[PDB]
């Protein structure tokens, strides 16, 4: 569950960071 | 342990980054 | 596949962030 | 190696980001 959660969070983080930079 | 550590770190990184942006 | 996707994304995210900072 | 590398990179990314902010 930890690795699954982190994987999802890593994807979320990239998306959010892109939106922040835009 | 590397993968467990990186997973924890990914989650922490997102939390810190959100807090930084706010 | 989720872990593979997240692994690719983690590498991409670092590259993008370094280029943004530079 | 993909997962090992991504794990290393996730740790490096947080270290760099914390240092960048500080
Ligand atoms: O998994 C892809 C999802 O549809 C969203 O995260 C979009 O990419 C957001 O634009
Ligand atoms: C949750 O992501 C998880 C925990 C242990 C093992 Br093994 C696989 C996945
Ligand atoms: C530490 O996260 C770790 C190392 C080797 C294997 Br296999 C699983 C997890
Ligand atoms: C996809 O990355 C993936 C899914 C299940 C298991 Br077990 C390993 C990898
Ligand atoms: C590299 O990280 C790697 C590739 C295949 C398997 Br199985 C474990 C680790």
């Amino acid at each position: 569950p930890l690795v699954v959660a982190a994987s999802i969070i890593a994807i979320l983080h990239l998306i959010l960071w892109i939106l922040d930079r835009l």
